[PDB]
Formats: structure tokens, C-alpha cells, sequence
């Protein structure tokens, strides 16, 4: 029969063998795996996500972005196994190159020197100045969506949230519900933002440096509302000119009626911290999302002065472009997974 994991099936070979139980989650389990053909050990995730609509779409997006991106700090999809009929197929198999730890892992239990987060925080703009390119926001980054090997390179992953940027129909009312990892997310979506410009992942880098510096996050909001208060207790309240950018009566309102905030100076949190990393920490997270800066610039910073190099961050050769029922989704899945076939 085929080899088994934790009670469940896991039918990949006969390519990968010697099978590893290394994570349960809501979207299915992880091993790790000898590829017989590569003589390496991989990591294979199990999905079954025909019975649902949501999972089918998700995992659908996430399927198609990753095999037309080709970057060194993007993850990639070696394989994908599954059965070789629409009738037959249950579940599909992602086969990915084997990662150590994640950012997230890493934080919890060691210092990072500042050659340790200036290099990731490098390759988090290199990777992310190549999605950008695209079109495409990830949406949802955070420590544990940024893998690393045992030699610290950094790939970014799970892009099942992603979306192609959308500038014109960004606007939204106050308190419109998001499903982005709240720690993370940029003020403006608590506020007037549907989060479908770049400026939202920006913000959500900036987060992780500050994480960085200090080994905690630097926003923990216990809830959507809190999250805010958290924002403004250290940045300040907004000036007049940045309030005058938000039109929705509403929002702006509640703004109005919160008690005046000083900004707590950036040097005053993280006294430790390179000066030239706190004036980077700075540009990205300003309330203002027209005035944050952008990918390009955040890597021509003196900061990453080392690191920089133009021709060696390449962008993408074209832009991306994409109410279906799962009937239709198992279908275009089958599709996509065609390539690897036999
Ligand atoms: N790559 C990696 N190393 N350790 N863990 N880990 N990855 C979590 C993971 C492993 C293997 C395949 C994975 O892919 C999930 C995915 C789901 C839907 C579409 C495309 C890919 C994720």
C-alpha cells in the first residue's frame, strides 16, 4: 500500500520516500521527504480542498502565482502530485524545497545581530521589489510567512491572500472587515482602505523590522480597534494635513475624537538600534500611505548601502493578470497540475 503519516495517506511515491510528520494545520499536513530523484530531502504539503469553494480559490491563486514567479527569495514549487484523472483526484501534493526555520521560529528564541537583519530585511525588499513589478501585493506578510534555510536565505511564501493591485477601487467605510494577520496590518485598512495598493505590504515590512530590533511586535492589537490605538500611541495623532487625505466622514470623525498623542521618538524604543535602520524603520511606517515610501527607495536607502545593486534586482518580464463553482475550480486545478505529469 502506500506509506502513511499520523493516521492519514500520504501517496507520493514512488519519486519521494522516508517520510517525516513536521506540521498539522488548518489547510492540511507537512512532511518532509527524500526525492529519490534529486537525492535531497523536500517538503510536501497535503491539501484536500476540492469540498470547499474558499480553499479551492485560494489555493488555486497561490498555485498560479508561484509558477509564474522565478526569484531567488520567492519560495518555489518543485512538483505537484495528484491523481492523473478529474474523477479520481481527492487531493494534491506540493512539493517544495525544504526550509529550516521560519522568521517567526527564529525570533522567539534568538538575538539577530544587526548583519542578520539588515541581510533579511535585503532580501525581504529584493523578493518583494520583484512582486511588485508584477502587480501583485501579498497582503499577509509576517514573520512566519518568511522561510529561511540553514544558510539564512530568505524566501517569501503563502500567497494565498495576494491579489493584483487595484489603486482606483482602494476606498472603502470605517471598520470594513480584513482577513490579513491584524499585527500587521497598515492603519489606513482600519479606516478608508480595501488594502489593494502597494503602500499595505510596505507597512507590513516596516512591522517586521521593528520585530526585528526588539524581538516582539510592535503593534500587538488584541482586537481591530485596538490595533489602531496602538498605531497612534506611538506614532502620534495625525496632522491636519493627513487627516484632510481621509474623506470618509466616519473615520475621520472617530480620529477627532481621540485624546492628543505625542510621537514616541524611534531612538527612545530601540536604543540599541543602528540609526540608519531607525530612519529606514521611519519612511515605512508613516501614517500617511501617500507619503510612505516605496520598495525602490526603501533599497537605495544607506541602510542597505552593501547590499544595493540594481542590476542584480530583477523585476518581472510582464505584469500578472488572472464567482466560479469548486466544479469549475477542481477543473482548473487539474489544469494547472497538468505540467508534471506522469
Ligand atoms: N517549504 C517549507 N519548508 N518547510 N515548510 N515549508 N513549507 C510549508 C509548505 C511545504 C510544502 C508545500 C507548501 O505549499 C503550500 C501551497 C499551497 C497551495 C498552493 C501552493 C503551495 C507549503
Amino acid at each position: 500500500g502506500p506509506e502513511m503519516v499520523r493516521g492519514q495517506v500520504f501517496d507520493v511515491g514512488p519519486r519521494y520516500t522516508n517520510l517525516s510528520y513536521i506540521g498539522e494545520g488548518a489547510y492540511g499536513m507537512v512532511c518532509s521527504a527524500y526525492d529519490n530523484l534529486n537525492k535531497v530531502r523536500v517538503a510536501i504539503k497535503k491539501i484536500s480542498p476540492f469540498e470547499h469553494q474558499t480553499y479551492c480559490q485560494r489555493t488555486l491563486r497561490e498555485i498560479k502565482i508561484l509558477l509564474r514567479f522565478r526569484h531567488e527569495n520567492i519560495i518555489g514549487i518543485n512538483d505537484i502530485i495528484r491523481a492523473p484523472t478529474i474523477e479520481q483526484m481527492k487531493d494534491v501534493y506540493i512539493v517544495q524545497d525544504l526550509m529550516e526555520t521560519d522568521l517567526y521560529k527564529l525570533l522567539k528564541t534568538q538575538h539577530l545581530s544587526n548583519d542578520h537583519i539588515c541581510y533579511f530585511l535585503y532580501q525581504i525588499l529584493r523578493g518583494l521589489k520583484y512582486i511588485h513589478s508584477a502587480n501583485v501585493l501579498h497582503r499577509d506578510l509576517k514573520p512566519s510567512n518568511l522561510l529561511l534555510n540553514t544558510t539564512c536565505d530568505l524566501k517569501i511564501c503563502d500567497f494565498g491572500l495576494a491579489r493584483v493591485a487595484d489603486p482606483d477601487h482602494d476606498h472603502t467605510g470605517f471598520l470594513t472587515e480584513y482577513v490579513a494577520t491584524r499585527w500587521y496590518r497598515a492603519p489606513e485598512i482600519m479606516l478608508n482602505s480595501k488594502g489593494y495598493t502597494k503602500s499595505i505590504d510596505i507597512w507590513s515590512v516596516g512591522c517586521i523590522l521593528a520585530e526585528m530590533l526588539s524581538n516582539r511586535p510592535i503593534f500587538p492589537g488584541k482586537h481591530y480597534l485596538d490595533q489602531l490605538n496602538h498605531i497612534l500611541g506611538i506614532l502620534g495623532s495625525p496632522s491636519q494635513e493627513d487627516l484632510n487625505c481621509i474623506i470618509n466622514l466616519k473615520a475621520r470623525n472617530y480620529l477627532l475624537s481621540l485624546p492628543h498623542k505625542n510621537k514616541v521618538p524611534w531612538n527612545r524604543l530601540f536604543p540599541n538600534a543602528d540609526s540608519k535602520a531607525l530612519d529606514l524603520l521611519d519612511k515605512m511606517l508613516t501614517f500617511n500611505p501617500h507619503k510612505r515610501i516605496e520598495v525602490e527607495q526603501a533599497l537605495a536607502h544607506p541602510y542597505l548601502e552593501q547590499y544595493y545593486d540594481p542590476s542584480d534586482e530583477p523585476i518581472a518580464e510582464a505584469p500578472f493578470k488572472f464567482d466560479l463553482p469548486k466544479e469549475k475550480l477542481k477543473e482548473l486545478i487539474f489544469e494547472e497540475t497538468a505540467r508534471f505529469q506522469p
